């Protein structure tokens, strides 16, 4: 009934995500769905009560002052959390999630061997991209927890926010929060270099700063990981290219074809039996043929060097992986088309076979 | 104080649209598009002040002084909500305040197509409900909004200036946020809205550079926003996103809205044939493979044709096939069918 | 006071504008052009005793950091005015533009009964065009208070500045003067939908922004009034198209062939008798025609179709206006001729076996 007992039943149900808002109950979302929890609705009262628990009293008078406010804060012996308060219709209102210090294995993520594989490559660019809450993060923590483990060498995260903390094994781990810890991508990224970094991981490659910072830090010996919002390999490859302007996309064509090592576009669909979410994934990892196509200004041509790059990349289309998702029965096949890129390529091929 | 909330009870009563407050006349109300005064003295500059005043916060007293312009929303318990708009004319205040239903009208009720209905169903991706003012694109987001909300188990965050439907919480957790009280603005709501786990966003008109380029940031990272534009036609409606930047990036922005395009509604309510009441012309356009190859190609233009041919398969439908239908049902009058048509020869052809 | 009495000189003899200034007596201005009254000329200390005589403390405080000042006041009994102060040569100077309540009527102004019917129209946009001071505020204000008193409807105005007054009659009647009731005219347009208007008046069509607003007021169900400068209709039409680039002219024209409801174009030219001025207007009131001309980019070939409209649309060229101001010697015959846009077609009208 208090946020102590909230946050705690958050945690141990399993929950991503607690809301706190008038006229509902508090909320959880489990799978990516809220679900109701067996309580009377909250008035404005409770939500103020509720929101202010949590805060100093420093953080108490800049919400009142913006209506808005971002922080992080621990419960010990329980987990940390980040929270989000603003207001709605004259009431305060709250978001909580929960940030696990532990990461699951690949394997309990439904994530293919190769992604191990990935994380032992000693150098260049790994792409994880996708929508929002598509798995980025769980399959990145899993691959930095797995380099944590097994190397001696430094790890630096750039993350707004952090979504998962990484306590020190082998590696020594820095994470910088945007926001917080530093002002900016830029900022960050403009030091790196004087960080003696051999792992860094730099978040959504939202601008062409970004994108040169990641294609440097792969150039000059490091393993960057970043993501995008793109859902295949080629989309993900023709977004890095086309964002700069025609003169300079030669360059980063070619810059590209030397760096890249794995590209992983992931999706969480509903599971047919209506509980739970499946892995959708493709995977692209560059062979020479590939490394050449990119070079040459072939970009979409990679998409048949993944169709036959199972046995010996370990590569996926996604319909290869929706195909398998399907006769399997994890998802229906209406979920399977409104997904697929080429519903008749899947329509086809499920026929034959 | 109490005046005020007699008048408007009697808006209520007489079925009036409109109530209007100004110097030099009685309250007058809009019965059936024509204005009747009441019978009471005139108002003065101070009347006209202390009515308007007394429906207003504090904060809004203090920003209608600050611009002598003033939107707003308010709810009188047992009777309705409203729409304010207060004003300055000759020194003096001067107000006008609309009737918002407590009920929102479903699909059906508004005149809305089935494929509005499907718009609903979009998992992600950005829809455009636009038009001028008054052209029904509050009601239809409500719908939609309302349709989500009963159906899914999601989080549905709105930005208002101001807030004017009210969606009480369903199956969605829906939070609604005021531009001037809830928050500060438009930029300011946005800037948070990515760490608040929204599924469903609604930002508004898309009344600047800024603000557009985070409505194609939130619907291009996996979530279904809802937005709002002027203009009065699909075709018009692309054009005038892409045009609004510089020359440089617009070959992005025609490539992120080929992806993140889910819909575009162009609505314009006119008069019923019968004489009473509105009845909705909404043109239609739901992205199709094609179309987003026109997009990417630089050929906008070309996408109506394309909506002439999509009815069937995609439930596409241009305004001039819109009122088409209307004026064959007896919906609409033939001058009100004619003096939209934006290619009055087109229309000609399908009558005949 | 001396400005008591030079103010009810100025609105008893007609006069539009009294100006004040330093090495020179009082000038009023009658029918266009400055008259100096039977008086001294004034001096510094004249001219601002009597601008300061008409203003409150804090005008005078503004008026004194600035060397500048734009105000209206009252006269008991007399009218209201507009006033300007400024400074110049080291002295005050003023001028005052008097703004009369009563609206003279259209036949008293010289507008024909087309001008009439343009009042009665439901929806669409109607420009009243023509250099400064030509009647165009005057004929707006005559058409606004036709629609007062005709029709159960809101009028909005805005205005820079408001020019007449309209006291409520059967609609409600709102004015907006610009820098005082409202910013500018973009915030009165952004706000001007909701705030259920009927019938709007939206000044000067001075950049595309303006224009723009017209047309969606005009395809959104109003009647929506606006001026430009231009001297023909067929030149008022261009002066909007060319205002915006060369790719978004189709739409432009597009949009006017369908919700343009009529265009005047007026010039106000001297008497043949010496006092007075007589109004020379040009009516275009589009039909189907000239709405496909518009649309067909063949706008200089409307003014064959005009020439041909008087009896089925009630138009009327500038040439037929000057040929009925020259039949009823209203006006000189160099009058007539140095205003017409094409001399030698006039001349054929003058020369006419039908002339009677």
């Amino acid at each position: 009934a208090n946020m102590h007992q909230l946050l705690t039943e958050l945690v141990n149900r399993g929950g991503s995500d607690l809301h706190l808002t008038t006229n509902s109950p508090p909320q959880i979302r489990i799978d990516g769905k809220l679900l109701p929890l067996d309580m009377p609705p909250l008035n404005a009262v409770d939500t103020k009560q509720l929101c202010y628990s949590i805060l100093t009293e420093q953080q108490k008078h800049k919400f009142e002052e913006n209506n808005e406010l971002d922080l992080s804060f621990g419960i010990k012996g329980l987990s940390r959390f980040r929270g989000n308060v603003f207001v709605q219709r004259g009431a305060v209102a709250g978001v909580f999630r929960v940030i696990p210090y532990k990461i699951l294995s690949f394997e309990e993520l439904g994530l293919p061997p190769v992604v191990r594989e990935l994380a032992e490559k000693p150098r260049g660019l790994v792409l994880v991209t996708g929508p929002t809450g598509s798995g980025k993060s769980t399959t990145l923590a899993a691959i930095i927890d797995k380099i944590n483990t097994d190397r001696h060498e430094h790890i630096v995260t750039v993350e707004d926010p952090i979504e998962y903390l990484h306590p020190h094994k082998s590696c020594v781990v820095n994470q910088r929060e945007v926001g917080a810890d530093t002002k900016s991508f830029k900022n960050a990224l403009k030091y790196i270099l004087r960080q003696d970094p051999d792992v860094v991981l730099v978040g959504e490659l939202r601008d062409l700063e970004t994108i040169e910072a990641a294609l440097t830090l792969a150039e000059t010996g490091h393993l960057c990981f970043a993501t995008l919002h793109t859902n295949s390999a080629v989309q993900t490859i023709n977004r890095i290219v086309d964002v700069f302007p025609s003169y300079q996309q030669p360059q980063v064509r070619a810059q590209l074809s030397f760096v890249l090592e794995g590209v992983l576009s992931q999706t969480l669909l509903p599971k047919a039996s209506g509980t739970g979410r499946v892995l959708a994934i493709e995977v692209m990892v560059p062979n020479p043929a590939i490394r050449n196509l990119i070079r040459e200004d072939k970009i979409h041509q990679i998409y048949s060097q993944m169709q036959v790059g199972q046995e010996k990349f370990g590569m996926m289309t996604m319909n290869q992986c929706l195909y398998g998702l399907l006769q399997k029965r994890h998802i229906t096949m209406d979920v399977g088309m409104g997904r697929s890129p080429d519903p008749d390529e899947l329509k086809q091929m499920l026929t034959s076979g």
